[PDB]
């Protein structure tokens, strides 16, 4: 029955498929659709045609194995995706037609039904696979019956009757909210229309409008651009993805539907691309500590999933107008154009996709120009996202405190990313694909770049923790300082250290202090754990002298400077120690496989060369101090901390201060209440972490009590001389 629930359904296929968009003289395009042809083919040549088969595909046979029934699924889609693309060789052809409607009927009738109950996953059965079904369907509506749609998505109602909650059959239903929600509309929004059903329609768009409210507690986004989901887990880049990625392709549905969302209400999702998502994208890449346990998938590392953002984004553009829409259009742009490692194509899955990008790229009305330099401190997530367009580097700093988890190990993912969070950071420069090409799974877990730990063997059982201590976050000044801490104490209370970060501009400063060990581990700070480029060899120099690195570590007492220099400048990396220090380096190959971190990974075995720096701690109040400056060249470097001998002001137990004296600029944090005396200029009197700007006789002053997330009149903190 044509009406008007089929114009949205084909409306939803030329958005999931875009067959009508296909044009074969299309590059791009051709591409995609041969992608798809090898898929079908394959999945015709090893489908059972046998009487009484136990399964369809051998490789997804075990139906105790949740994954297998949505792998399954997603199978016949991509037979539905051909059978209805006059370019595919599949084009109406008799056998695909026939196998998509047998197979569904067989995996109806043995598989999966309203008579079932949840085996293994419930994303698999209220997410993964409801959605492949409805998909399957809108696209092949022409050869079903309407009877015959409703019987293969009475399931999903089985499933998935209450629009507000998942795992409605079990034993322990959650509310729906975030990625998730958005999902839920994915799967109702799509059945309701295939079903004809007003209600389940009107009901799941009113249920999906919650996710445009901001919160200020729980899972969600918040004003200051952070994304929490699974309770408290810093979320942005994964969870977000889903939700932003989903959201831009059900709106144009949802909109032509008798129940549109109101357009103020949508309003916050510009608030979520600016303050939430452009932050954590740079050249290209989504920044990993906003992704979670998505960081251990071999298919999803940080350029590709940054697509999945990107198309979401430009989707709402495309339903924007005017300036909105010309500087998203402007945003996508840039962030593509600069990324000289990706083909962002390849995570362009839809012809409509593809052909929205092509225009955006071509359109010479569209600006593009490179993104200006900026600094957020995502507080309520307690990750720090910095980027300098000037000198062209991305820095991103990954913590926790008592208020989120460090890591998230779940389903079998990330099994190793026990100290992803403590104190980690991370720099972006000119080698895009450094954390990409297999960085993950072999990086060495216990080494994590800027975290200090013990030697203890880690289990990949382990799960994540929250911080003991609530004194973790970060004062911003501007959009090139601010100053973060982290009253840190390791996984079994056996180590303490009060981390602290200086970010200045075009450098940033590791100060560490009050380092204590109660175990009998050793303990270390890794400085950095830089995966190398073949291509791009490094040399490098201790105290300016070129220094021969071997697999086998060697120690540098007396260490004032290390500089990795490369052909080209905006790789280099220096790191300045403000009193010479005793630490040790290595260069290695490191072998390991997804599977290593990912049960559900290939065990193929991977190899990357590591450079790895760091400061063992023998005794109780060690310390360590040292200025990362990336971008510059070894003549720069050298002239640079001739600049800032006598930048560090304190490195104590109880204040750590750094001064930029060409900026002006102070970072300070208290552990106490004390007056301290700054430059014999002002005095801070709180706890807390403070990011200060002398211009002339003027203080510009930004404080920020990490404890009670809040701030302070300026005469309670700061006091100046005479
Ligand atoms: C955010 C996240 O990790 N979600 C998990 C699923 O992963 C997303 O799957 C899809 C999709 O449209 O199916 C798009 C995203 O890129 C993925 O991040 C999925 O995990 S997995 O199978 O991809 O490894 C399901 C499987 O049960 O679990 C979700 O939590």
């Amino acid at each position: 029955v044509k009406d008007t629930y089929t114009d949205r359904l084909d409306d939803w296929n030329g958005i999931i498929a875009g067959n009508q968009y296909y044009d074969s003289k299309n590059d791009q395009m051709a591409k995609l659709n041969q992608e798809l042809e090898g898929k079908v083919a394959d999945s015709l040549s090893s489908i059972s045609s046998q009487a009484d088969r136990i399964y369809l595909w051998e490789k997804f046979s075990n139906y105790k194995t949740s994954a297998n029934l949505t792998a399954t699924y997603r199978k016949l889609e991509e037979m539905a995706k051909q059978v209805t693309n006059p370019s595919s060789r599949y084009y109406q052809d008799e056998t695909v037609v026939r196998t998509v409607r047998d197979s569904m009927e067989w995996m109806h009738k043995h598989v999966y039904n309203s008579e079932k109950s949840i085996v293994g996953n419930w994303w698999d059965y209220e997410i993964g696979t409801p959605r492949a079904i409805n998909n399957t369907l809108s696209l092949m509506k022409e050869y079903f019956s309407d009877e015959e749609i409703k019987k293969y998505t009475d399931v999903i109602e089985k499933f998935v009757p209450d629009p507000e909650h998942f795992r409605k059959t079990t034993d322990n239903p959650f509310k729906a909210l975030g990625g998730n929600l958005v999902d839920m509309g994915r799967v109702k929004v799509i059945a309701g229309l295939l079903r004809k059903d007003d209600q389940e329609i009107s009901s799941t768009i009113r249920s999906i409008e919650q996710v445009f409210k901001l919160v200020d507690q729980g899972e969600g986004f918040y004003q200051d651009g952070s994304y929490i989901d699974h309770t408290n887990v810093a979320y942005t880049g994964a969870f977000g993805n889903v939700l932003i990625d989903g959201l831009s392709q059900l709106l144009p549905v949802i909109q032509k539907t008798k129940n549109p969302i109101d357009k103020d209400k949508m309003q916050t999702m510009y608030h979520w691309i600016d303050k939430s998502f452009a932050p954590l994208l740079v050249n290209g890449e989504l920044m990993d500590m906003s992704r979670g346990r998505s960081i251990s998938r071999a298919n999803s590392e940080g350029h590709v999933a940054a697509v999945e953002v990107l198309r979401g984004i430009h989707r709402i553009a495309d339903m924007s107008e005017g300036e909105t829409k010309q500087r998203l259009q402007s945003l996508v742009k840039t962030i593509v154009q600069s990324d000289s490692y990706y083909d962002v194509f390849k995570n362009l899955k839809t012809y409509k996709d593809i052909s929205l990008m092509q225009s955006l790229l071509s359109d010479a009305g569209v600006a593009s120009v490179p993104r200006t330099s900026y600094l957020s401190a995502f507080n309520k997530m307690d990750k720090t996202a910095m980027y300098n367009a000037e000198k062209g580097f991305g820095f991103g700093l990954s913590l926790f405190s008592s208020r989120t988890l460090n890591y998230e190990h779940m389903n079998k993912e990330n099994k190793r990313g026990w100290y992803t969070s403590d104190g980690m950071f991370y720099l972006y420069n000119g080698d895009l694909s450094h954390y990409s090409d297999g960085y993950w799974p072999t990086v060495n877990p216990y080494k994590m770049p800027g975290t200090t730990e013990t030697d203890a063997k880690r289990a990949d059982s382990d799960t994540g923790k929250v911080l003991p201590s609530a004194f973790v976050g970060t004062s911003k000044l501007d959009d090139a300082n601010a100053t973060a801490t982290m009253d840190f104490t390791n996984w079994n209370q056996t180590l303490t250290a009060h981390k602290s970060w200086f970010m200045l501009k075009d450098k940033i400063a590791f100060l560490g202090s009050n380092i204590q060990n109660t175990s009998t581990d050793t303990a270390a700070t890794t400085i950095d754990q830089r995966k190398l480029e073949s291509s791009n060899p490094y040399k490098v120099y201790v105290n300016d002298k070129e220094a021969s690195l071997t697999e086998q570590e060697k120690d540098y007492p007396e260490t004032q400077s290390v500089f990795l220099e490369s052909s080209d400048s905006k790789k280099n990396i220096g790191y300045f120690f403000f009193k010479k220090s005793s630490i040790s380096m290595s260069k290695a190959l490191q072998k390991g496989a997804w599977k290593d971190i990912n049960e559900g990974q290939s065990d193929k075995e991977v190899e990357n060369e590591f450079l790895t720096i760091s400061q063992a701690h023998k005794q109780n109040r060690d310390s360590y101090g040292y200025m990362l400056i990336p971008n510059v060249d070894r003549a720069t470097f050298n002239q640079m901390i001739k600049e800032l001998e006598s930048s560090l002001i304190e490195n104590n137990e109880t204040l750590q201060s750094v001064y930029d004296a060409k900026q002006g600029v102070w970072g300070i944090v208290k552990y106490d209440d004390s007056v301290s005396t700054i430059s014999n200029q002002f005095q801070v009197l709180k706890r807390g972490v403070y990011t200060i700007r002398k211009e002339g006789d003027e203080y510009k002053i930004a404080y920020y009590n990490p404890e009670t997330q809040e701030s302070a009149p300026d005469q309670e903190v700061f006091k100046k001389l005479e």
